[PDB]
C-alpha cells in the first residue's frame, strides 16, 4: 500500500495525518512550574540511542521491519545527519540540483534510513488524554509505523511534524518505525546553497494533553502614540467538549510580581450572520507604562494561560515570553518603538563540523556571545526556520531575526518554473503558513521572509497578501525577481553595489543610491545579502557603512554570512583537517564554494570580524583641534557602561593618557576637551587614539570588553637632522661574475648575468637562499578566481586576465648592471625588463646605494605597460636563510590588513610570534599583509620605507598550487614580500571583478624606496 | 487499497493523476476545419447508454466489477443525475447542510452510483500520440478504472477532469468503470441553495494530442486611447521534445478575410538571472480600427493557432473567438471600452424540471432569447461554472457575464470557519486556479468572483492576489464578511435597499445611497443580488431603477433570480405536476423556498 502510492512523488500529498501547527508547548498542569519556565512531566524526549539500518531504496526494506528489530542494525544517537557516520556522502552543492531535474519525479535509487525505538509509556497516559509525537524535523520525508500499525506522512524539513499516538500505544513495551527518504518532490524546493545531507536531524518529543485542551494561542501588543500605555490582546481557541463552566485566565508577570490579569468565560463577538466561534476568547490586558522589548535592552514579561474551572480547579497551563514592541514602515522608514532602525545584521546556516546540520544550545549561545561582541544586532534564518531555541535565545539576548520559509528553486529554468505554477501553490503554502503559525508569539521576530532565489511568481503575492492579512504586526520581504516586484514591503537586494550599476536584462542591479530614487519608488532598502565573505575578502566595506549612516532610507543589510561550512576529515594517522566539496567523493560539486564565513567553522574569527566590529560601531567620532565629539548610535539605551580611554604616542612611544566616564542621551553628542598635550622636541608624528570600554560585566560581555575605537594624527615634526659621517669607506671588487662590497665584517654581493642581489654576509654567515627580486603577482584569492559554479568560467576575472597577459610566466631579462665608487659610498645601478612573447609588460630600474654606516638604500622606479591588465602588486621578494621566533614592526595592525581593508587598524608598535604572522585561510591565497609600515625588525635585519608587508614560511607559489591549508609544508627559511603598491581584495561580491578603480594600480609609473640594514 | 486510503474525507487529496487546466481543445489536424469550427475527428463523444447500479456505500460494492458487468445493473442515459430516474431521493436544502457538520468526516452511509461502458478504440489512436478522457462535470467526487486498471480520482463537480489514458487501452474493446460517491470533503466547499443530486452529468469526451503539442495558450488585447488601434497578443506553450525546426504561426480572421497574422520559433525573452521559457512563445499582432465587441454589437474575431515545421508541414491547430473590449475601474467607475456600464443583469442557475442538473444546447438558447427580448445584458453563475457551451453562447449573442468559483460553505458557524483555515486554502486554490484557467480566453466573461456566502477569510485574501496578478484584464469581486473587504473591486451587497439601513452587528446592510459615500469609500456598486422574486414579487423594483440612473456610481444590479427550480413528479393517472422540497421524502428540507424565479 505505502510503496504503492508513492507519496514522495507527488507535489499534492505533503502529509498524511499530520496535526495543525501552532506555538511551543509544555502543557504543564501548575500555574507556577509554567510561570518559572521548569520543565513539564507531561513533555517526554525521546533523544538518545536508536536502531538504525540503510537501504539504497524504500523497495529494498524488508516486511519484517514493522515488525521487529533488524540482526543487521546498528545503535546511532538521534538527533543525527546519516551521512556524518559515514552510511553515504554528503553532497555539497551551489545551484545544480543533487538529482536530474524532472520534478515532480525523484531517481529509483533513493537511499533509505531505517529507525527504530523501544519505549515504554506509563499507564496514567494511557486512561485519559492525547498522547502526541512530536519531529522537530527530518530530511526530506518520512513515514512513521507505530506497533507495526501504520500512522502517517511527513514532508518539509525545516518544520515540525505531530501525529495522534493514543490509539497505537499499549501499556509497557511500544516500537516506532520510521522510514526516511533523501530525495522527494519536497528537494525541489529546498535547492539551498549548502551540504545536503538527511535524517532525523531535530529533537523527538511525546506530549501528553487532556482531552479538553488549548489548542492555539497568540498575543498582539497595540500602543499608544509615545508608547506609555499598552494593550496585550490574547486569543485562545480549545479543543474537546464544550462547558458552561470552563474559564480561561491570562495572567502577566515581570519577574515575581503580577502585573496584569483577565478572566472570561468562551464564546467570542459575532463575526458575521452565521455567529461567532465558540470555542474562542480574547482577553485584553492594560499595562501602564511598560518596559518596551528591543536589542539593545530585551525587558520580557511572561504570560501564563490557564485553562480552569469556575470553582477554581486546572485543567492545562501554557506559557509564553512577551516583549512590547511596534514595527512598521512608516513614510518609507523601517521603525521600531517609533524610532527608525539601522540592521547591523548578518547571514547564519545552521552549521557543526562534526555534527553537520544539528544543532545543541552550546553552540547556539557561542554564535549569539560572539555576534553581539563584534556589534551585530540581526539575524537572517538563511534560508529556512530554525531550531525553535533559537528564538528563545534571540528574544532573551536582544537580537532582531528575519525568519525565512523554506523554499527555494534556484537550479529550475527558468528560475520561477515552479513559483508560477498554481500546481505547486499547495505545497509552498504549507512552507509559508506553517511557519507563521509556529512563531508568530516569539518578539525577536521583526520580519517575514517568503524564502529565496525562486524568481518572481503567482504563487508569491498570493503568500504575501496571506501573511499581511493573518498577521499585520510585522512586514513581509522578498528579493527573488529583481528584489522590488510587488510581493515586498522593503527592497531588499542582494549584492548591489554603493555606487556602480549592474544592468543585467530583466533583472538590474542597480546601484543602492540610485534604486532608491527611482520613479515611484517609496519603501526602505535594506540588503539582504551584501559584502560576500568569502576567504580573504569584505575589501570596501567601508564605503557600504558611510552610505548607510548617510542616506535616512538606506537602513543597513545582512553580511554573507556567518560561518563557515566545512567538515572534519581524518588522514592515515588520525589528525583532523577541514574539508569543502569534492572531498567526500561527492560529484558534480561546487568545491570551495561553501565556505564564506566571517569565522572558521570551529568559531575562530577571520581577520574580516574586525572590520565588520569597527564600521558597526555604536559610537562616531570627530576631533576639532582639542575637542573629540563623541557621537551615540544608540536608539533607547543612555551611555551607562561605558568609559572613554585616550592615549597620544610619538612613532609608537607613550606621552600622555586619561580616561574619561561618557554621558550621551540616545541620537546625542558630548564633548571631550583634552588638557594640554605635550609638545615633544623629537621627530615624527603624534597619534591620538580613542577607545570605549565596559567596566563591567553584561549578559554577553566580560568586564573591559571594548565596544568602539578611533585614531588620529595630531602635530609632524619633519626629520631635519643630516646623518653622522663615518671615517670609514666600503671597498668594491669587480670580477667577470660579480661585484662585491665589503665593510667590516659585511659583505654584499651581485650577480652581473641576472643583474640582482644574490648573498650578503655577517660574518662568515650567508643570510639569503633566493635572490631579491621584483615581484607583481600573487597568489589569487577566491575574488580573483571569481567563480561561483565549478563547471562555469569567467574571461573577466582577475587571475584568467592575468595567466593570459603572462604575469605568472614573464622572463626578466637584464638591460644594464653597472658599479661606481663615490666619496663615500658604492652605488649599483640596475635595469631590467619582464617579457612575454615579444610584448614588455613591466620595466624596473634600480639603484642600491652601500654606504659607511653599513645601511644599503634601494631605490625602485617601475613602468607597467598601459594595455596590460593591472598588475596585484609592486614590490621585491627573497627567501631569508634565518628563523626567527617574533616578529616586531612600527605601523598598521595586529591583524593583517589590505589597502580596501584597513580602517579597522591602528597604528601602532606591534610584536607577535612568526605564526600569527600568517592566516590559516582553509583554501590557501595571499595572505598576511601588513600595510602602512615604517620600520620592520626580524631577527638582526631592519628595514625602514612606507611600504606593506608579509613574512611567511611559505612561498607565494607553493600557496598557489596547494588546494587545501592541511597540504602546506614550511620551507627553509623565512619568504618575505616587501610591497610599495598592492590592489585591493574586492568583495561586493565573489563571481565577477569587484575591486573599485581606485585600489587598482593603474597609474602607469611607480617610485618606493627601503633602507635594508642590520640592528 | 483504495477504500484503504479514504481520498474523500481528506480536504488535503483533491486530485490523483491528473492533468492540467486548459482552455478547451478540439486537435484539429488541419487549419481550414479550425478556422470554420467544424468537428474535430480526434474528439470523439461518449454520451450515450452506459451500464449502471446503485449501492449504499463504497464497501457494497463487489471487487468483481472492476473485470467485468453486473448482472444486476441497468442501461441508463450518460449525462444525468441518478435522483432523477429514482435510486434515491433528490434533497432540497438552503442553508443546513444535508448530512452530520463534522469536517472533513462524511457518513458512511454514502451512496455510490457505479458506472461501466464498452468502446472500440481505432488503431491509429494507440500507434502515437497520446489519449486523455475528459469528464465535463461528474458529482461529487469519483475514482476511475480502464480495462481493470487503476486510473486516477477527482474532486470539484463543477469543472472538467482530464486523465492520460494511453498505458490503458488496448486494440479492440476496452472497458470504462467509474465509481461515484454522492458526499465527499468537497462537499464541505458546495452548500449552495439548490437541489442536492448527483451522477454523471455532464458530457465525457475522448481527445486524441500529437506526441509534440499545444499544451496551452492565452489571448490579451491592449489599446490606444480611443480605441482605433489594438495589440493581439497570444502566448503559447508546448509539451513534448523541443526542436529547431518547430514554428508557431496566430492568425486572425474576420469572416473569411485574414486580418493580421504572425509566426516564430520558440523560446521567450529572458525571465531572471537563469534564463527563460525555451518551450512559449510570444506573438504580438497590430490590428487597425478594430471592430469592439459588446453586449450591444458582439463583433467577435476568429484567432487559430498552428503548431508546424519550418517546411511547412502541420503537426497540430487550436482555435478561440476573440472580443476587442477593455474593462477597467477607473475613478471609481467600471468602464467597458471607455463607457461605464448599466448592468441589467439576473442570477442563473442550471436548472431542468426533467433533466435535473443537466444542460443542453436548445435550452440554453432559450433562456438567451427570454434574456434579452427582456431587456437584460448580463447574467451571473450562481454560484458555480457553467457548461462550457454556455461561454460561447454568450460571447456569440451578447450578454456580460460574472463566473464564480465553486466555493459556498453557508451552514458552517460561524460562516467563515473553513475559509479563515490554511489547511483548507489548498482545496479552494484548486477551486480558484482552475476556473481562471478554462476561461480566461472568453470576451463575455467581464467578471471574476471568488464564491458565494463564505464569511471573509484570510483564503479569500490570497486567492484575490492571485488572480489580480495572472489575470489583470478583468476586476475581482467577492460579497461575503460585509460586502466591502479588502477582496473585493466593487462592493456588492446582496439585497441592501434603496433607502433603508439594515444595521446588523459586525456585516450591517447600509442603504445603497449611504453606502457610497462611507468616510474612505471610492469603489463602484453592484448589487450581486437585489429584488428577491419568489412567488408573487418585485414590488418597490422602479425605485431601484430611480437610483441606479440618477447616481453615476451605482452601476445596477443582477436580480435573484431566473428560473423556478422546481421538480416534475407524475400522479395515479400519471399527470405531471410541479413538486418543491419535501415533495420527495426529503427530510429535513427547505419547502417552496427553491422558487425564486422570474419565469
Ligand atoms: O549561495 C549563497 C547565498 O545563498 C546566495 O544567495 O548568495 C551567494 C552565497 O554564496
Ligand atoms: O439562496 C438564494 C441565494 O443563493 C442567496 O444568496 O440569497 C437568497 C436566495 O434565495
Ligand atoms: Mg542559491
Ligand atoms: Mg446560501
Amino acid at each position: 500500500v505505502v510503496l504503492q502510492r508513492r507519496d514522495w512523488e507527488n507535489p499534492g500529498v505533503t502529509q498524511l495525518n499530520r496535526l495543525a501547527a501552532h506555538p511551543p508547548f509544555a502543557s504543564w498542569r501548575n500555574s507556577e512550574e509554567a510561570r518559572t519556565d521548569r520543565p513539564s512531566q507531561q513533555l517526554r524526549s525521546l533523544n538518545g540511542e536508536w536502531r538504525f539500518a540503510w537501504f539504497p531504496a524504500p523497495e529494498a526494506v524488508p516486511e519484517s521491519w514493522l515488525e521487529c528489530d533488524l540482526p543487521e542494525a546498528d545503535t546511532v544517537v538521534v538527533p543525527s545527519n546519516w551521512q556524518m557516520h559515514g552510511y553515504d556522502a554528503p553532497i555539497y552543492t551551489n545551484v545544480t540540483y543533487p538529482i536530474t531535474v524532472n520534478p515532480p519525479f525523484v531517481p529509483t535509487e533513493n537511499p533509505t534510513g531505517c529507525y527504530s525505538l523501544t519505549f515504554n509509556v506509563d499507564e496514567s497516559w494511557l486512561q485519559e488524554g492525547q498522547t502526541r509525537i512530536i519531529f522537530d524535523g527530518v530530511n526530506s520525508a518520512f513515514h512513521l509505523w507505530c506497533n507495526g500499525r501504520w500512522v502517517g506522512y511527513g514532508q518539509d524539513s525545516r518544520l515540525p511534524s505531530e501525529f495522534d499516538l493514543s490509539a497505537f500505544l499499549r501499556a509497557g513495551e511500544n516500537r516506532l518505525a520510521v522510514m526516511v527518504l533523501r530525495w522527494s518532490d519536497g528537494s525541489y524546493l529546498e535547492d539551498q546553497d549548502m551540504w545536503r545531507m538527511s535524517g532525523i536531524f531535530r529533537d523527538v518529543s511525546l506530549l501528553h494533553k487532556p482531552t479538553t485542551q488549548i489548542s492555539d494561542f497568540h498575543v498582539a501588543t497595540r500602543f499608544n502614540d509615545d508608547f506609555s500605555r499598552a494593550v496585550l490582546e490574547a486569543e485562545v481557541q480549545m479543543c474537546g467538549e464544550l462547558r458552561d463552566y470552563l474559564r480561561v485566565t491570562v495572567s502577566l508577570w515581570q519577574g515575581e510580581t503580577q502585573v496584569a490579569s483577565g478572566t472570561a468565560p468562551f464564546g467570542g463577538e459575532i463575526i458575521d450572520e452565521r455567529g461567532g466561534y465558540a470555542d474562542r476568547v480574547t482577553l485584553r490586558l492594560n499595562v501602564e507604562n511598560p518596559k518596551l522589548w528591543s536589542a539593545e535592552i530585551p525587558n520580557l514579561y511572561r504570560a501564563v494561560v490557564e485553562l480552569h474551572t469556575a470553582d477554581g480547579t486546572l485543567i492545562e497551563a501554557e506559557a509564553c515570553d512577551v516583549g512590547f514592541r511596534e514595527v512598521r514602515i512608516e513614510n518609507g522608514l523601517l521603525l521600531l518603538n517609533g524610532k527608525p532602525l539601522l540592521i547591523r545584521g548578518v547571514n547564519r546556516h545552521e552549521h557543526h563540523p562534526l555534527h553537520g546540520q544539528v544543532m545543541d544550545e552550546q553552540t547556539m549561545v557561542q554564535d549569539i556571545l560572539l555576534m553581539k561582541q563584534n556589534n551585530f544586532n540581526a539575524v537572517r534564518c538563511s534560508h529556512y526556520p530554525n531550531h525553535p531555541l533559537w528564538y528563545t535565545l534571540c528574544d532573551r539576548y536582544g537580537l532582531y531575526v528575519v525568519d525565512e520559509a523554506n523554499i527555494e528553486t534556484h537550479g529550475m529554468v527558468p528560475m520561477n518554473r515552479l513559483t508560477d505554477d498554481p500546481r505547486w501553490l499547495p505545497a509552498m503554502s504549507e512552507r509559508v503558513t506553517r511557519m507563521v503559525q509556529r512563531d508568530r508569539n516569539h518578539p525577536s521576530v521583526i520580519i517575514w521572509s517568503l524564502g529565496n532565489e525562486s524568481g518572481h511568481g503567482a504563487n508569491h503575492d498570493a503568500l504575501y497578501r496571506w501573511i499581511k492579512s493573518v498577521d499585520p504586526s510585522r512586514p513581509v520581504q522578498y528579493e527573488g525577481g529583481g528584489a522590488d516586484t510587488t510581493a515586498t514591503d522593503i527592497i531588499c537586494p542582494m549584492y548591489a553595489r554603493v555606487d556602480e550599476d549592474q544592468p543585467f536584462p530583466a533583472v538590474p542591479k542597480w546601484s543602492i543610491k540610485k534604486w532608491l530614487s527611482l520613479p515611484g519608488e517609496t519603501r526602505p532598502l535594506i540588503l539582504c545579502e551584501y559584502a560576500h565573505a568569502m576567504g580573504n575578502s569584505l575589501g570596501g566595506f567601508a564605503k557600504y557603512w558611510q552610505a548607510f549612516r548617510q542616506y535616512p532610507r538606506l537602513q543597513g543589510g545582512f553580511v554573507w554570512d556567518w560561518v563557515d561550512q566545512s567538515l572534519i576529515k581524518y588522514d592515515e594517522n588520525g589528525n583532523p583537517w577541514s574539508a569543502y566539496g569534492g572531498d567526500f567523493g561527492d560529484t558534480p560539486n561546487d568545491r570551495q564554494f561553501c565556505m564564506n564565513g566571517l569565522v572558521f567553522a570551529d568559531r575562530t574569527p577571520h581577520p574580516a570580524l574586525t572590520e565588520a566590529k569597527h564600521q558597526q560601531q555604536f559610537f562616531q567620532f570627530r576631533l576639532s583641534g582639542q575637542t573629540i565629539e563623541v557621537t551615540s548610535e544608540y536608539l533607547f539605551r543612555h551611555s551607562d557602561n561605558e568609559l572613554l580611554h585616550w592615549m597620544v604616542a610619538l612613532d609608537g612611544k607613550p606621552l600622555a593618557s586619561g580616561e574619561v566616564p561618557l554621558d550621551v542621551a540616545p541620537q546625542g553628542k558630548q564633548l571631550i576637551e583634552l588638557p594640554e598635550l605635550p609638545q615633544p622636541e623629537s621627530a615624527g608624528q603624534l597619534w591620538l587614539t580613542v577607545r570605549v570600554v565596559q567596566p563591567n560585566a553584561t549578559a554577553w560581555s566580560e568586564a573591559g570588553h571594548i565596544s568602539a575605537w578611533q585614531q588620529w594624527r595630531l602635530a609632524e615634526n619633519l626629520s631635519v637632522t643630516l646623518p653622522a659621517a663615518s671615517h670609514a669607506i666600503p671597498h668594491l671588487t669587480t670580477s667577470e661574475m660579480d661585484f662585491c662590497i665589503e665593510l667590516g665584517n659585511k659583505r654584499w654581493q651581485f650577480n652581473r648575468q641576472s643583474g640582482f642581489l644574490s648573498q650578503m654576509w655577517i660574518g662568515d654567515k650567508k643570510q639569503l637562499l633566493t635572490p631579491l627580486r621584483d615581484q607583481f603577482t600573487r597568489a589569487p584569492l577566491d575574488n580573483d578566481i571569481g567563480v561561483s559554479e565549478a563547471t562555469r568560467i569567467d574571461p573577466n576575472a582577475w587571475v584568467e586576465r592575468w595567466k593570459a597577459a603572462g604575469h605568472y610566466q614573464a622572463e626578466a631579462a637584464l638591460l644594464q648592471c653597472t658599479a661606481d665608487t663615490l666619496a663615500d659610498a658604492v652605488l649599483i645601478t640596475t635595469a631590467h625588463a619582464w617579457q612575454h612573447q615579444g610584448k614588455t609588460l613591466f620595466i624596473s630600474r634600480k639603484t642600491y646605494r652601500i654606504d659607511g654606516s653599513g645601511q644599503m638604500a634601494i631605490t625602485v622606479d617601475v613602468e607597467v605597460a598601459s594595455d596590460t591588465p593591472h598588475p596585484a602588486r609592486i614590490g621585491l621578494n627573497c627567501q631569508l636563510a634565518q628563523v626567527a621566533e617574533r616578529v616586531n614592526w612600527l605601523g598598521l595592525g595586529p591583524q593583517e590588513n589590505y589597502p580596501d581593508r584597513l580602517t579597522a587598524a591602528c597604528f601602532d608598535r606591534w610584536d607577535l610570534p612568526l605564526s600569527d604572522m600568517y592566516t590559516p585561510y582553509v583554501f590557501p591565497s595571499e595572505n598576511g599583509l601588513r600595510c602602512g609600515t615604517r620600520e620592520l625588525n626580524y631577527g638582526p635585519h631592519q628595514w625602514r620605507g612606507d611600504f606593506q608587508f608579509n613574512i611567511s614560511r611559505y612561498s607565494q607559489q607553493q600557496l598557489m598550487e596547494t588546494s587545501h591549508r592541511h597540504l602546506l609544508h614550511a620551507e627553509e627559511g623565512t619568504w618575505l614580500n616587501i610591497d610599495g603598491f598592492h590592489m585591493g581584495i574586492g568583495g561586493d561580491d565573489s563571481w565577477s571583478p569587484s575591486v573599485s578603480a581606485e585600489f587598482q594600480l593603474s597609474a602607469g609609473r611607480y617610485h618606493y624606496q627601503l633602507v635594508w640594514c642590520q640592528k
